[PDB]
């Protein structure tokens, strides 16, 4: 009924996709959502429209798109809102409403993790 | 003696740099290292070399660089190790050695944070 779509930059190296796959798995074992799909913005599959479509065909009527990026940038302000038919100027999504969330930001867990990496953990 | 450098991507919008600034402040407040600096790889200032340099002239002999990026990609494998004279292409005194850490990766706290964002927290 609601779907969670985890959405990333995408890269030509495979670490970006692998990252989304690991994150998707980990939330799958939290058993919080009916449906969980990942989408990558650029040069990697699946794409964000493929993921949105997949959510819909799986039954879901309220789609939560969460951008897995550290800060706002072009992609989160122009490219993605476009790709979702949320901004006026290859895909439009039937009768279902799209719910576009905020990025990660300067979160305290991110400082936690930074300390860990600094000590070679 | 030891320094922490936080290093980020950078963008033409200012949110990425602002994000680094917040992160740097917050780790300063945990009082863990003698020095803390930031650099931005692209567009903005300070630059990564400016940051490394800045730490050195301030006394630091082991420089711990943490890449504030979600996955390995080009920047964490090529651009940043380059900028730190870690791969043959930055004259650093042989009395100082640079220690390059892991990115964030698919850490469990990142799944925590993603759940929060999915709820609009």
């Amino acid at each position: 009924m609601e779907a969670l779509v985890l959405v990333g930059h995408g890269s030509r190296l495979p670490y970006s996709k692998e990252l989304l796959v690991k994150l998707a798995e980990k939330v799958k074992e939290r058993n919080l959502f009916p449906i969980v799909e990942i989408g990558l913005m650029e040069f990697s599959e699946p794409t964000i429209p493929q993921a949105v479509k997949k959510a819909i065909e799986q039954g879901a009527k309220r789609i939560i798109v969460v951008p897995v990026f550290l800060a706002h940038g072009i992609h989160t302000t122009r490219d993605i809102p476009r790709l979702l038919g949320l901004i006026e100027d290859l895909e439009i999504p039937e009768d279902v409403e799209i719910i576009y969330r905020e990025p990660i930001g300067a979160d305290d867990r991110i400082v936690d993790i930074i300390i860990d990496r600094a000590f070679g953990r």
